[PDB]
């Protein structure tokens, strides 16, 4: 039943691509642009002119848009806009674009970026983390969109481009924990995540990764550490010199600002990478 | 659907606002919602006879659900406690009954539209996970663990009520320091000897009491007390902008030791120490008067 | 909902109790329900011979959805199988008034570093992860006629049943390793990540799978005793991935263990 919708989306996208591009357009990569990476749009070449499809006109895409064009010589699709389970969408609805795009038969790489809170005590706002594993906490309970998910060669390629491009920004390697949201973590929650083996935490991405793997794609995933998760116990009522409980708290404003500051380095890394998938 | 939810919150507020205006000769503007936990219905005896209070059964308020337990249907009580106008939630909806989390926290949204409440005082009963806690101690909650929320059972799931609060809510500042200081000040003023710890409350769905491994898991995760309520209400109150004071009564000590091995010469019987509802109730009843007096003092100073 | 679930449980019992009374010359009052997990449906062959057994397809039983097999096993009358509806069968069979033991077997991944593929783990505790979050067989209105609203699970795995299992393993001279440990119920996949297996271990998991616990909880809610046994089919890896900078022997053994245990209850 949900397959007719997947085929309708494919058919609509297929025919728009035929009408738009002189030559056959077969994207090799899907880039999902998380928080702050929307401007990767500007890396798409003006010739041949891009195709931009609003989600509102693609069957099943529950705003956001798809951008088909050439980036650094490579035909790609950009997802500018992502769907998150805390919005009230089912995980199937969240990964519907991947399954639709998979019917083009040409994508074999998912490059996904997100913002994330730093759980590892050595991470700092402004670092990046190349994801090499994950913990799917909602999946623990059976929320699923449908064995090493994070392709080693693509991770090596990412670090080789950091070097080639002389980007000084730190890129850690570690485990991303997917939690539902939309709250930021309590102190005890973040300490729990740390002891669980979490390096960075966010509210997206993992269902996309799992679906991409199920379609046979390779996956490169990159988190922008936008904030350092508060882990210290809160001020005690017996403290005569307490740290105010509001100090250091996470805000969406901080997430937007720091993802935008890291955006240019991330855009340059992805631009270099896509030419060599 | 958010519009169905708005219409039904709007509707409950009209009913309540109209009943208040019809019943009280001066405008009734409560400063706190007090949610009475298990065994703590006695808090309602601190509502003064004059001015006469208003009791609204959940049965009659649009959008309110009735608890599955009989005959505890649940009611809001609007009155004066220690001269301060309050609203009491006598009874609560707990999610293990079959209610969605949105249904359990709908009363908070509806009451928020009166435009006067800025404090949630929430009480509960809880199992002791921290080894130093004993049945009969209180725990002032200063942090929590929302493991169901992490895993997809979250009261803010869905479209955001942008007229109430932010899409993305921090919870590292959930438990107001000055209210916890005020609680301890009233324990002092009242010469209450019962312990009041500070620690971390974890919400689990229930209705089973924890297995040993589950309790050990909650402990290593940082839990000091465990219950089946409260965190969704705190989160929603925080979303509305309220300050929160939360107070657990430790009604039982969770069983964390590994069960007897098939290899144990004198085995501890696996049923020794098991939680029961009746233990929880009778220990709540023992501590109710202290909890009642603490809240009665607090409300005159918020 | 509760009232329609009650009615379906009653219809399933009514159907089963009739088909039993028509098929067996004498009353069949099973003492045990044996749930045969993934790879262990060979207990179906160990059932006695005389009186020649009763098989009901799930398709035929009101409200179900596999088959229910009623017959004698090593001399004992038993019933074999192979969320609130996942446990519908246990409640229906409870209404016969004779079962007081669930024997549940499963295949599970090894999380305890000491466990090796092919080992057995007798379950003496569990972690019900979905049940902590909101997927729980007892969610909803309580079945007051079956058991309590708030059920303790610190006593869920009977010690005598476990002592009994360990005796039968010696008696049959089974060399297979058998541990005692904690079973974690998850709704994930056998595509668990390394980081997830790492998390399960440090959370206290000895073996992980996707079955058993909802049945254990429902049977305990009915007052039954529970024996649960896992077959470790594989050793989950917990090591992190590479850095960018750098068998029917088991089932046969479980049959004989169950066959032998079924007698002493
Ligand atoms: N859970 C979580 N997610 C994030 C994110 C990632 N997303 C950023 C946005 C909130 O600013 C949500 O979609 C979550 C950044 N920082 C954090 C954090 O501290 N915690
Ligand atoms: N999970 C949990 N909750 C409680 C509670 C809180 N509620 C009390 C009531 C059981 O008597 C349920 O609503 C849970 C008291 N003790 C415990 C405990 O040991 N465990």
């Amino acid at each position: 039943e949900q397959r007719a919708l997947i085929k309708s989306a494919h058919r609509y996208i297929s025919e728009k691509l035929e009408d738009h591009f002189s030559s056959e357009f077969l994207p090799k990569a899907l880039v999902i642009c998380g928080e702050g990476l929307s401007g990767i749009s500007t890396k798409i070449a003006d010739e041949p002119k891009p195709l931009i499809l609003s989600y509102s006109t693609i069957p099943g895409f529950k705003s956001g848009e798809l951008i088909f064009g050439y980036m650094n010589g490579a035909p790609v699709v950009l997802m500018n806009g992502r769907l998150r389970s805390y919005e009230g969408h089912s995980l199937a609805e969240t990964v519907h674009p991947i399954r639709a795009l998979h019917l083009l038969g040409s994508i074999n790489v998912l490059i996904v970026t997100n913002a994330a809170g730093g759980i590892n005590a050595s991470f700092k706002a402004g670092d990046l983390m190349c994801v090499y594993d994950h913990i799917n906490f909602p999946g623990l309970c059976g929320f699923h969109p449908l064995s090493d998910a994070y392709d080693l060669e693509l991770r090596k390629l990412l670090f080789s481009k950091k070097k080639e491009l002389n980007i000084e920004r730190k890129i850690h390697e570690g485990t991303y924990s997917y939690v539902h949201g939309p709250t930021f973590e309590s102190r005890a929650e973040s300490r729990f995540l740390r002891l669980a083996g979490t390096d960075a935490v966010g509210m997206s991405t993992v269902p996309e990764v799992v679906t991409a793997r199920h379609c046979g794609w390779r996956v490169l995933a990159l988190s922008l550490i936008t904030n350092e998760c508060v882990v210290d116990p809160p001020a005690s009522a017996h403290d005569e010199n307490p740290v105010p409980i509001q100090e250091g708290k996470a805000t969406h404003e901080e997430v937007l600002e720091n993802s935008a500051k890291a955006s240019k380095d991330v855009q340059e890394l992805i631009f270099s990478v896509v030419a060599e998938i």
